[PDB]
């Protein structure tokens, strides 16, 4: 509350640490828990299951019920979105996957959707495989959508990979008393925080940006008591847990994360301008240097550019395919957020059924930590290769 | 193939390691895998997503879709228990969750069980959550409760906690074209291969046993590469993975599972006949012992006992309660199969929010059998059962 | 304390974990520890960097000082032992380095030893880096090379690779007032326990069975209190530490090591009996075989005949090198007491840095039996001996 | 076509991983690693055994012979160094203690060494422990004090704790034949370069800085390719190796380096400078400070001021022990470069030319500059 968000990620979940004599958190791979008698026991197994947080010197009975160093990443996590409780699971899918299982379990399967968003998110809510009905709206007929059966209203703010942005504060209003999932994985808890406009639900990857090293799979999401309850409910008998030794890197790169996101934003800021000026490249995708804010959100709710940039070519597929294959210090693979600098074309790799499928030409990159004049050398001479 | 499964179980899953100069399977923790180009690195994603097997010399794109250290422990399990493929997730009951979305989304919703089921697997059914009906038969009722949209029979042998044993010959014939998932999870492939009686998947919770030192969460599923296919389809788009240094370590406990299983067997067998001697004791439940057992199992389905043992006392939940409280070297906590002894009063614990009917008895005991001394076993649970 | 020593490999250096609501001991990377305040937290730094053990309740200051993990793994052996504190590093020749420097720096630079030992203990005796000096002495003459100045006397049995037997008994004998440190990598506390024959250093490459599965390198020296703190002393300021997963994994390790030990034992015992029928080997080397042992050793000394198989061939350096490259489930690497069985030419790999004079046969071909099946064991090696 | 720092940091060790369709390299935890046949496995066996670098497709035989994470790591930092070989150990102290046998098997068994050292480098030269013999000498009296049997000439510039600085320039003249080692734990390869200057062995505590998150010890030496050989000849025998895992995450650390270095800086040049207004400090030590470099160094041999700050107090020992128990942010605990703020007192933890009892040593990390500041005012307005 008094700290600065970058005092807050050094030491947000590394509470009675210090008091036990030790510097970072132990990695407890402990799958059972001893318990100290039959009646505090079986009362810890049932708060538990019934997606309970666990109360301080309670036994943790069982790790599909509780975790300590994944309980650590979800405390230090919603101290930075300002949420009251965070769940986290396997990789960032396992999250969308119990969000969704947790309306369809409260009579509420359907889902109000904005059609850019994730290939996995779309694919998952398309199928309709974890008994969910889908109406793809846009951001202003949201409201129109909204059926007495709707349980959720999913949003993603900068897209993926258009980064065409959301304004958080009128989708809340047009959802009304419909809860809102905020896909943040792009952002992070340093530029936004949607639980701040009015959102109810905020899902990170952590396998990008709070993991930062792409060492560490994982999947969080930041709310309030009530869906925390209902996602625990879902993991303690679906089970897509996060590892001891993810959890705990996931949690180490959360100090790193102030420090990191703002280096890449950087250079990201400078490439975008760069690249501009190549004749090869039609337009250049980006919130800080945009073609789509004219609402003035880039203040009000991000406060940065952000650290990913998607290119338009001149010459379509063919253009954008030896751009990709011609890079020799980017590298040409899926994932973003890590210490290197990547490149991929959604199109073919983000390809068979799409309706918001994004152009041929179109280019997504995920800038790293090197130095800004070493990745345009790269860029440029895999641009000339044609 | 022509391997005793001894040998199976150290060599299983670490071909190529010799020829590239090293002795075990590197952790590769990498979350995504770099592409040749966009022609074959857009073909691979789209085999992997839609549920294909890694083909060799493709990348593996990313670890939702593809992970070395996991595949290399799929293919461990998959020859111990005689299936073509194998399908790894972070915990069994991810496993069972992966198999049932499997069927629902391929159209047969409704699922075949029979009553003595793990508490998770029974709840899970029960309400609903992934778009299944449930209708629970017994052994005889199995071709009864069939329906034109079943998708699974789920049966469990020996039972967790009674250990009830179920002829999976008979329940094969039942369900007929009906695929069969058995869950092995307390007898591992050393004593039952269910693949061999003409069950078609082969749930283990990796947890247990497979791991054997209760440090590493885990659920596989040994099935034909139809199935096969359908669990990663699911496990592709749900993402419930195994990370790649729990794969490591029960790929590292399959090396050792044959001589963890025999050794606790050897102590489980000898405290059973050793605890029915005590009076506290009306009745002990061991698979070892050919008694509860008219059908012959142990010998045509199980080559052995097992390492766990259920115990019935005479004084009821009150007796239970203190019997598992005194005990000091013998740890109170859930699970099974690591090399630690543990307790458990499954009526007062797991199934103590349970229905009448679908919980077990208020006296029974459920005891994992490690790798102690017999003497100091028997002592320790004596002194525990003395102090009521 | 009246606990077997099966049931001591499970729970030792297991203490507290029950209390704390955890099973496993966790793995605590910290490589500094904060302090209370400026009086403690100095009075913990002078006691540690002295050699001194922590004490309950004291912050560990800093990982070169102290680790919980690495204690819990060396209380874990002691016990076993029977010695009243334990040291461990990163690998078992920077144990050794620690002991040598210790003897040094107390002014006692030399050392007297028995020819056969592992081929880089004997190297780092003859080389003289650690400023040590050493006459090499056989079991008779052991009394006769001590000199005014001798700190410790080095042996090792069974020895590597030949597994020549040394009476440990006599040795104290004629040793007298010098310490003995004994390298039981070999046997294992399982087999054999040197404290109780009067030894003070009891020496192991954790690396081997004590880990068991190839994949934790380490060094421990179960002894004595003023022992441990000489040993300590040079570890503070040396730096050769055990990493925390490193002693997690030895420590998981030592839970299986009586299981692992007695099966890789029962396989060892009729290997060697049935490679004696064959015609291209003229002798078999095994403690437990007829011939090996008129001393008696083998049941006041050793509990078992162990895990490894020395034995010449017929032709020399060429039947030797075919048997080797000719193995396909076995496979030719340095190491032993793994999971799967090794085979090595020591003259070429082990023992190459060892002066010509004390060089093993070339005819003799070392082999590390793992936990296979005893017929697929002798089928791979009896197809290497026939394809010469 | 040269890469800058920020790049060789990201990309540096990482050779082979893309072609081989990996994004990070594999922890291969192997014990022993098998041998194609009798011959070559004798040959590499030999070959690392006598301090040579493993050959691409030959086996390494033994993982105290040779480790394919450690070798990424010692590639990676050789590479910032500028140094054509670096080698790897446990901790800062097992790389020390190697540099120092290597010298004493040569022949060469005295060092050179100034008196502002680290406390633990300083016991292991003045007790003789690894059979060496110490002359300390200052700056000026190093070509004096330079025996016929010298193997090395140890320096360590900031100094530990005072951040006193060395001309490395002018310690190599004056060492002439005589090999340097420099201690570059507190500058790292973003501020500072030795070999760059003459230096020919760069040892660094890897706990500190590389790793950067307090929970990876290490040591390493980035040296030429007659020093590393015979490292790795005492490191083959003496076998004080780093863990696999331990290697990956220093590794993993020096791709954020730059970044958590430049950070760190600004924070740290900040509070100096915020620090020297208190009344209760009569001094602030800061490579950046004014009047604090009249040589010219920070420019010349350092780009930056680092993220240590020591500081004297106007009570001693009573003001300094206040201060530093009523700190609740800033974690009383030895070490530094973590991402957290530590701070210690010199004289009491880690009477042998002690520094001062008011100084205190502050390891600057990646916190807020106006949270830090609030918690050390408020430890030294408790007194
Ligand atoms: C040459 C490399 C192989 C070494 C292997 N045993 C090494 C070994 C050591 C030293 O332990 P570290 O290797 O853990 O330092 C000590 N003592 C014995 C008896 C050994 O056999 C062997 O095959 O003998
Ligand atoms: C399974 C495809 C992985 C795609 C990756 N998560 C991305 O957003 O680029
Ligand atoms: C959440 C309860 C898990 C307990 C474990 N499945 C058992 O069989 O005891
Ligand atoms: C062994 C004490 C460690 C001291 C710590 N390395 C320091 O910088 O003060």
């Amino acid at each position: 509350n008094s700290m600065h968000p970058e005092t807050l990620m050094v030491h947000g979940g590394m509470d009675g640490l210090t008091e036990a004599g030790v510097h970072v958190p132990a990695i407890d791979l402990s799958t059972t828990n001893p318990v100290n008698d039959v009646a505090t026991g079986g009362d810890s197994y049932e708060w538990l299951a019934t997606g309970h947080a666990l109360k301080d010197g309670d036994s943790a009975v069982y790790q599909r019920l509780w975790q300590p160093g994944v309980a650590r990443f979800e405390t230090a996590l919603a101290e930075l979105e300002h949420a009251d409780e965070a769940v986290a699971f396997a990789t960032g899918m396992a999250a969308m996957t119990a969000a969704l299982l947790a309306a369809v379990n409260a009579g509420t399967p359907h889902i109000v959707a904005v059609r850019p968003l994730y290939g996995g998110s779309d694919h998952l809510l398309e199928t309709g495989l974890l008994g969910t009905t889908v109406t793809w709206a846009k951001e202003a007929e949201i409201a129109s959508a909204i059926q007495d059966d709707t349980g959720l209203v999913i949003v993603e703010t900068p897209a993926n990979p258009s980064l065409d942005l959301v304004d958080l504060d009128s989708v809340v209003a047009a959802a009304g008393t419909v809860p809102v999932l905020v896909d943040n994985t792009f952002c992070t808890p340093v530029l936004q925080q949607p639980i701040r406009h009015g959102a109810a639900l905020v899902l990170h990857s952590a396998t990008k940006y709070l993991g930062g090293h792409g060492d560490a799979m994982g999947g969080i999401i930041a709310t309030n008591s009530d869906w925390a309850m209902r996602l625990r409910q879902v993991r303690a008998i679906t089970g897509a847990l996060l590892h001891p030794m993810g959890a705990y890197l996931l949690h180490r790169g959360l100090r790193t994360l102030a420090v990191r996101m703002r280096a890449a934003q950087t250079t990201a800021g400078e490439l975008a301008e760069r690249l501009a000026a190549h004749p090869a490249i039609t337009a250049v995708h980006y919130p800080g240097l945009n073609g789509q804010d004219p609402r003035g959100l880039l203040g009000r709710q991000m406060s940065g550019g952000g650290a990913m940039i998607a290119l338009e070519l001149a010459g379509g597929f063919d253009a954008a395919r030896s751009f990709v294959e011609h890079c020799s210090l980017v590298v040409h693979a899926v994932s973003l957020g890590g210490a290197d600098t990547l490149i991929q074309h959604p199109a073919s790799l983000t390809p068979v059924a799409a309706t918001a499928k994004p152009g041929d030409g179109l280019i997504r990159l995920s800038v790293g930590l090197e130095h800004v004049d070493d990745l345009e050398d790269d860029l440029i001479a895999a641009l000339d290769a044609s």
